[PDB]
């Protein structure tokens, strides 16, 4: 490797860090991480180490700020890879969250020697629940949309856990036991997953005219052999994910409409019961399929209040 070579490469790793100090100092935790994967990536790339970095480093600074918010986030990663690691998934979730671990320390350790110790603005509050936000929010933008965690798509699960947090934080009920319970969460409780009582697998409720795809000639062949509540369940939960493809308000509408067009939506909104026809009720499928609308909504709204912020 020429000395051009090596000064080139150190100059573009200077870069990298530099728009991940840029990120963390304005509280961008996904944009921050976004660039400490890419920084740690391409130094490995180029086969040079923090030791390396550390000396072109010298005009710049971690802010007491910055320090503050790298000690949150080590905790909070910290936190979260031990409680998404459960009998129900213990490689994806976890595996995600240690990676977050592991080239937040190097970004940190490209500028801070071996024995020298942040110094982190003691006065800087930041706020647990943000930073997992932030931390899921990463995890969001690294996965493959096909992706999953146990059964279930890894960006719905995001979703999920990231709506779950802000209703905490407007609920004020943020603590380590209401976090624990969502970072270990895999959504095993289909029901709650769905927002759907009767979400089952199985045969489910008894109904004088158990839902079936045979009046709808549309409908997508992997559904064509389910029935009944387990018939609407798995609806729900492809409705679910496609939700989570949304990025604005404008993409949320345009799923929105898209779903509603397909006889998959017709069979939730046909009642299983007799009273549900005959008096024109809206059934509790539509009704779950609402509120993860609104959810979806909602926490679009929320984190678009982040982005101006960060
Ligand atoms: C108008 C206010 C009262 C009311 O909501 O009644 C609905 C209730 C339940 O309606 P239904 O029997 O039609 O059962 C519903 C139907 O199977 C829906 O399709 C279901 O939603 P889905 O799971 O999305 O199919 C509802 O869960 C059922 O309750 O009716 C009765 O309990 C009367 C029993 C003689
Ligand atoms: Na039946």
């Amino acid at each position: 490797v020429q000395r051009v070579t090596r000064i080139e490469n150190l100059e573009n790793a200077k870069k990298l860090w530099d728009n991940a100090n840029s990120m963390l100092e304005k509280g961008n935790i996904s944009g921050y991480l976004k660039a400490a994967n890419e920084l740690h990536k391409f130094m490995k790339e180029k086969n040079l180490k923090e030791d390396d970095l550390r000396p072109e480093l010298s005009d710049k600074t971690i802010s007491p700020k910055g320090y503050a918010i790298l000690q949150s986030l080590w905790g909070a990663a910290s936190d979260y890879s031990r409680a998404a690691a459960t009998l129900t998934e213990s490689t994806v979730e976890p595996g995600l969250v240690s990676a977050v671990n592991k080239m937040s320390a190097f970004f940190m350790d490209c500028k801070l020697s071996p024995n020298e110790r942040a110094t982190p603005d003691p006065d800087f509050k930041v706020g647990k629940s943000k930073i997992l936000v932030g931390i899921m929010q990463f995890i969001k933008d690294v996965a493959d949309p096909t992706s999953k965690i146990w059964m279930h798509n890894t960006k719905a699960l995001m979703n999920h856990k990231i709506a779950a947090i802000q209703k905490l934080e407007r609920s004020n009920n943020v603590n380590d036991e209401t976090l624990e319970s969502v970072l270990s969460s895999k959504g095993e409780n289909l029901s709650e997953y769905l927002s759907y009582k009767y979400a089952t697998k199985d045969e489910g409720r008894e109904h004088r005219y158990t839902a079936s795809t045979e009046n709808f000639k549309n409908v997508k062949e992997k559904y064509q052999q389910m029935r009944g509540d387990a018939l609407k369940t798995e609806i729900l939960a492809d409705f679910k994910d496609k939700l989570a493809e949304a990025t604005d308000e404008q993409s949320l509408k345009q799923i929105v409409a898209e779903l509603k067009s397909k006889d998959e939506y017709r069979i939730l909104a046909k009642g299983q019961g007799l009273t549900t026809q005959l008096l024109g009720l809206k059934t509790s499928s539509v009704s779950s399929f609402e509120k993860m609308v609104e959810e979806t909504r909602e926490s679009i709204k929320s984190q678009e209040r982040q982005t101006i912020k960060i």
